This record gives C-alpha cells, structure tokens and sequence, in this order.
C-alpha cells in the first residue's frame, strides 16, 4: 500500500545536488534508471538508511541534467557519465604515489600510457576549458588523481584495461585546453617548387609528428614535395608555452637539460610499455611507482616535449 522513504540527492556533476524522496521498495535503478554511489553502479540496490543525504550520479535524462553536463563536462553525449562513473569505479582502487615530486600510478590495467600522460600534464603550462577537468587535475596535482584518470579515459573513449597511445591521449585533452593563442609559422623551400608558408593556430601549432627534435625542426627537416624531389621545412616561428614533438619510437639520445620531458615507447605495434623521462637537476625515468636516475639515457622515444614562450627564426 505504501513505502518508507529517504531523501538523497542526485547530480551529473557534484556541484547542483537535486533532492529526490526514494522509495525504500525500490532498487535506485527502478527509480532514476542508472545510478552510482562514487563509481560503484548501485543500479540493481535498494536505498538503504545510511545513504540518506547521500549524493548519487545517474544519467542526464532531462533538459537540467543535460544543461549541468554540457556546462561541466563540455560533452553532449549521455553515455559519457557512464563511461566515466565505469573507468572511476576502477580508477578510485589504483595508487597514485608521488614520484620526484608528481603525482604518478602504479601500473594496473595497462595505465602505463596514463602515468606518462599524468606526469607529462604537470611539467607543460596547459589549462583545461571543461570545469570537470579543472576541478579533477587540480585534485590529481595535489595526489587524488582517480577522478582525473577516469575522465581522460571516458574523454578519449577508452576503457580501463585497453592499450593506450600517449600521443593519442594528449591529442583529445588538447582540445580540451585553451590553446587559442598557440601559433606556429612553418617554411617549406623546394628547389623545383619555391618557398610556401603555412600559418597553424591551436593544436595544429604545438603538435609535430615526424622529429624528435625541436632544434632540427628549426634547422629544417627534409619531407617529400608533390614535384617527387625532397623539399625542407623548417619552423619560422612559435608562440606556445611548450611544442609536443612525436615519431614512431626509435633508438634515441635525451640530453639532460635540453627538453622538459618525454616517452619511452619499448616492445611492438600492437603491445608495449610506456615509460616517462624527465630533466631536472639529472635525468629521471619514472615508471609507475618506480624510479630510476642517470646522467644519460639512450631509448625508444615516441614524445618529446619542451618549454617555449616566442620563437623567431635567424635563417
Ligand atoms: C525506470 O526506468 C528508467 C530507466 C532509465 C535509463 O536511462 N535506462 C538506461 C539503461 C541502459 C543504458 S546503457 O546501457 O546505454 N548504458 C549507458 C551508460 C550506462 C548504461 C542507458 C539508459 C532512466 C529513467 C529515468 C528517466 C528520467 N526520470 C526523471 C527518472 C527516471 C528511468
Ligand atoms: C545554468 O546556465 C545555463 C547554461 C546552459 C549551457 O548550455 N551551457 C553550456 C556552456 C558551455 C558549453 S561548451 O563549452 O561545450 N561549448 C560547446 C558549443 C558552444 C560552447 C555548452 C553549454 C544552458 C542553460 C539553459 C537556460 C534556459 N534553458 C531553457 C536554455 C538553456 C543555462
Ligand atoms: C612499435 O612500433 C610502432 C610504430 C608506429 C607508427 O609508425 N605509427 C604511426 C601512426 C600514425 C602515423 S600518421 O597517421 O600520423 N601519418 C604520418 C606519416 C604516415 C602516416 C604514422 C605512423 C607506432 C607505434 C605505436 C603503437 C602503439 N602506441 C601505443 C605507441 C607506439 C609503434
Ligand atoms: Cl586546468
Ligand atoms: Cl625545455
Ligand atoms: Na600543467
Ligand atoms: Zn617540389
């Protein structure tokens, strides 16, 4: 005939708290659809008198849901609170011990391309648009990283436990960054062809794959020319806080002092481990919970990164 109840409240983005009288009779799952108790689906549970107050994530299912999501998740697709309530459930039971100084992970469900991403986020100067990703890397910094985790994988449409590629990974979190100002200025002189410059905002600007090295792509990097010669390209000018410079991994040279830090690439094209470089007072390999130390460092690089401010060629 009729039911005890409680109140709880539901949200999709921990900030706007919806107060909702549950139905003790009632799994949470027959009452708002999917639900989560941080990360764990409590879909198929009763409300019991300990969640009382309590704060439950379900699924943007009406126009306020939807507008909460978009504003802190800057994501249309209903699924993504699914996607990242399912990585958190895993996410929230890894370690996130400080290595050096960063927050890192211990190696769990091939998270290896996640730590370098991790310790790679906190050495660049790179602000996140979405206030989800603001708020969660603000908390991974200071060691809490579980949060932050989760919606990198939900953002790149990954779950826990898939392979992952570090240049992929930092490739979506940069359209979520506020690269607006970022700009880069390429020349390319062919013999045959004459001199064509290209101008690239954004991602495009900070994004290099095909070198390594920051000093030979201003010193000029020999690619093909629809002609069939080899033309050079060489970069005239940048305006960016760091430059991402990638290649497939190959036995490489990182000199203490002459990049921020990079990504160690070690095994085949469908299976491997990522490692992460770093250059302070020495060069510093940070594997997961590991740490290792020496004055040089020859190995399979994929991504280099470096600081930078303004660039202008002398060429
Ligand atoms: C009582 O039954 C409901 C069911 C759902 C639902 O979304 N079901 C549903 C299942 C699987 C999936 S899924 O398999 O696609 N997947 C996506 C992420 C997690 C699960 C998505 C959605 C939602 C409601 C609420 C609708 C709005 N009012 C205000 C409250 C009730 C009631
Ligand atoms: C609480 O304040 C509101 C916010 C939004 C919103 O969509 N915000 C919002 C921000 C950034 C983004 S974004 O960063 O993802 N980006 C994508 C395309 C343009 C901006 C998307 C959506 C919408 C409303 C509603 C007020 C009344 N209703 C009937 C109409 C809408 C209220
Ligand atoms: C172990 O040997 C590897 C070789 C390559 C390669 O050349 N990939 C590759 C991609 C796009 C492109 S491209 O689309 O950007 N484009 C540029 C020139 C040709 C096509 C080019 C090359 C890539 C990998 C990665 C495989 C797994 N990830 C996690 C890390 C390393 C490993
Ligand atoms: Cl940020
Ligand atoms: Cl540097
Ligand atoms: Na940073
Ligand atoms: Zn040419």
């Amino acid at each position: 005939a009729e039911v005890r109840t409680i109140k709880v409240f539901t949200t999709v983005d921990n900030i706007n708290l919806h107060t909702q009288v549950v139905d003790m009779s009632m799994t949470y799952g027959q009452q708002f659809g999917p639900t989560y108790l941080d990360g764990a689906d409590v879909t198929k549970i009763k409300p019991h008198n300990s969640h009382e107050g309590k704060t439950f994530y379900v699924l943007p299912n009406d126009d306020t849901l939807r507008v909460e999501a978009f504003e802190y998740y800057h994501t249309t697709d209903p699924s993504f609170l699914g996607r990242y309530m399912s990585a958190l459930n895993h996410t929230k039971k890894w370690k996130y011990p400080q290595v050096n100084g960063l927050t890192s992970i211990k190696w769990a469900d091939n998270n290896c391309y996640l730590a370098t991403a991790l310790l790679t986020l906190q050495q660049i100067e790179l602000k996140f648009n979405p206030p989800a990703l603001q708020d969660a890397y603000y908390r991974a910094r200071a060691g809490e990283a579980a949060n932050f985790c989760a919606l990198i994988l939900a953002y790149c449409n990954k779950t826990v436990g898939e392979l992952g590629d570090v240049r992929e990974t930092m490739s979506y979190l940069f359209q979520h960054a506020n690269l607006d100002s970022c700009k880069r200025v390429l020349n390319v002189v062919c013999k045959t062809c004459g001199q064509q410059q290209t101008t690239l905002k954004g991602v495009e600007a900070v994004m290099y794959m095909g070198t390594l090295s920051y000093e030979q792509f201003k010193k000029g990097v020999q690619i093909p020319c629809t002609c069939g010669k080899q033309a050079t390209k060489y970069l005239v000018q940048q305006e960016s806080p760091f430059v991402m410079m990638s290649a497939p991994p190959a036995q490489y040279e990182l000199k203490h002092g002459t990049f921020t830090c990079a990504s160690e690439y070690t095994g085949n094209y469908q299976c491997g481990h990522y490692k992460h470089i770093t250059s302070k007072e020495t060069l510093y390999c940070i594997d997961g919970a590991l740490l290792t130390k020496s004055s040089e460092y020859k190995g399979p690089i994929t991504d280099v990164f470096y600081k930078e401010n303004s660039y202008t060629t002398t060429i």
